[PDB]
């Protein structure tokens, strides 16, 4: 709790007379000290009423001696904030989540679900998907690899002198990928409006047949059974279940499953719906459950080996003896000396039940202010959450992420329309986003630059900046500092112990984990290069 206004009184005293705005500041502390209720999003809102009466205050009488004091009583509000959403505590609705839209959910992602299904029985299993849109996928791969052999052709005569930057070929690519999802956009926009009411599905196999020289026959068959598959293994259908409460909210899921096609990007919109809607956790199709925090203490980690690859070793380890996921990576286990193998084969064999090699969730106990988050590399990473029905921080990532986009899509929108090529079109949009920089908002605008690039070319990262982790990181902020719409700032690892996602219930680093859907790094660029141009040999 707080100090009492006759506390506040003595500690700030000064020989002057009361300012009006320090009355009011006295007022509002002694109005949150007596509120009497349970309800936390109350007892929040008047915390932050208080501390913003506190900084009026404050950056109006810059010279005022009652500052020292006051800035301490910020200092005890934050503690608060804490204090609040540390009670009230009570287990999250037992639903598991997992999105899987655009294509045939896989088999091997089954086979993680499953291991979360085992252990966890008394939750409920929701396998996310779009009804309307399982040939996003194949669009996807039928215009990039369309565009690779265009932007090969176009290069074949400079590609393998050595010090052909291969960073030529993607700038290449990118502005044929561009130009034929204009053609698919455009062909979209002339389609779905009519009185037949065409689905996404509908108009990207007609598309797809005339354009892409695909069978019909065939794209219905992949469609059919993938809507099959995904309806036997727990499947439902975001657009049966009211996820989008509002044109906005699929206006922006919309742009990332048909005009970008970031199956990733319109996974985080979904998310973020669901937990909305449903509560529960979270989690991304190449998670698993966390290993027993006990199980492997005996086996000290040699001092070569660093911790990441440790905890990936274990992993490969329990797959070498149970083999739950077949066929398991071993390539790091493997390494390991003999002696060392033993050790874990040992350990692993006696266990006898799936039961006691992994820890069930059991009840995550948490308040309906926060929603919890792993970490990884320092930042937040939002690939396992855990949230209760309609949270104030879910709302407040979901108001970033609104907020974000409306700002990308003010300065993005008039530039596409401009029907421009690539590069043209990108100077439209930089020129106008640029020009509206702040030293508040530089970072950001620098980083949703190369929004139109994400998925295609090397380092196109944006997607952090919209719908993902750096939403999340500056939602964090404001619930922390009682802020709005902040932009700026991100809270990283070492700022959110309190939200992070308990280490012991979740197994990042998985042999999928290891491998991304809607980016790829420089060094794999170099390496889907030059299997691009073998091939095309
Ligand atoms: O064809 C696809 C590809 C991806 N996804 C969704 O995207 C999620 C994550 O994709 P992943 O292959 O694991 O990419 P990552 O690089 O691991 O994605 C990171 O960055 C993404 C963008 O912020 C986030 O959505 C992820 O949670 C985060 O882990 C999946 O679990 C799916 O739900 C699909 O539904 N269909
Ligand atoms: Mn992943």
């Amino acid at each position: 709790s707080l100090i009492s206004k006759e506390e506040l009184i003595k500690l700030a005293y000064s020989i002057r007379p009361r300012e009006n705005e320090y009355k009011t500041i006295l007022t509002n502390l002694d109005e949150y000290n007596k509120l009497t209720t349970n309800n936390n999003e109350n007892k929040y809102l008047q915390l932050k009423k208080l501390n913003e009466s506190i900084d009026v205050f404050m950056n109006k009488y810059k010279t005022s001696s009652r500052n020292r004091a006051l800035s301490n009583l910020k200092k005890d509000i934050l503690k608060e904030v804490i204090l609040i959403k540390n009670s009230n505590t009570s287990p999250v609705e037992k639903n598991l989540h997992f999105v899987w839209i655009g294509g045939e959910v896989s088999d091997i992602a089954l086979e993680y679900i499953k291991q979360w299904a085992d252990i966890n029985a008394e939750y409920n299993i929701k396998l996310w998907y779009d009804s309307e849109a399982f040939l996003v996928n194949t669009l996807k791969k039928a215009i990039v690899e369309s565009s690779t052999t265009e932007a090969l052709q176009l290069l074949e005569e400079e590609i393998q002198n050595p010090q052909f930057d291969n960073m030529k070929f993607y700038k290449k690519r990118m502005e044929f990928i561009y130009d034929r999802q204009k053609r698919f956009i455009n062909y979209y926009k002339s389609q779905i409006n009519k009185p037949t009411v065409p689905t996404i599905d509908d108009i990207i196999k007609s598309h797809l047949v005339s354009e892409y020289n695909r069978d019909e026959t065939v794209l219905e068959s992949y469609r059919t059974n993938s809507l099959r598959k995904i309806n036997s293994n727990h499947g439902i259908d975001i657009r049966a279940n009211s996820l989008f409460t509002e044109q906005e909210l699929l206006n922006i899921y919309s742009q990332e499953l048909l005009n970008r096609g970031n199956l990733a990007a319109a996974s985080d919109i979904v998310r973020l719906l669901a937990l909305k809607n449903f509560g529960g956790v979270y989690l991304d199709v190449d998670m698993l459950p966390g290993i027993h925090s006990d199980l492997f203490k005996t086996i000290s980690r040699p001092s070569s080996i660093g911790l990441d690859r440790w905890e990936m070793i274990k992993l490969e380890a329990i797959m070498k003896y149970k083999k739950y996921i077949n066929n398991y990576t071993s390539e790091n286990f493997d390494k390991l000396d003999q002696q060392l193998k033993d050790n874990f084969k040992l350990i692993i064999e006696s266990k006898s039940e799936k039961s006691e090699i992994f820890s069930k969730l059991e009840n995550l106990n948490v308040s309906d202010l926060e929603i919890k988050i792993a970490f990884a590399l320092g930042s937040v990473i939002n690939q396992a959450l855990i949230s209760k029905q309609g949270s104030y921080l879910t709302n407040l990532v979901i108001e970033q992420v609104k907020n974000r986009y409306q700002f990308l899509n003010q300065h993005l929108n008039p530039a596409i329309e401009s029907d421009n090529n690539f590069t043209d079109t990108t100077k439209i949009f930089h020129d106008s986003l640029f020009n509206s920089a702040t030293a508040e908002n530089s970072m950001f605008l620098t980083k949703i630059a190369p929004y139109l690039q994400v998925g295609f070319m090397p380092e196109a990262r944006s997607t952090i900046s919209l719908s993902g982790p750096g939403a999340y990181a500056s939602a964090y902020y404001d619930f922390i500092n009682l802020q709005e719409n902040t932009i700026e700032k991100t809270l990283k690892a070492s700022d959110l112990i309190e939200f992070k996602f308990p280490e012991n219930n979740l197994s990042q680093l998985t042999e999928q984990e290891i491998n991304s859907l809607w980016s790829f790094d420089q060094a794999s660029a170099k390496y889907q290069f030059e299997k691009y141009v073998r091939d095309y040999t």
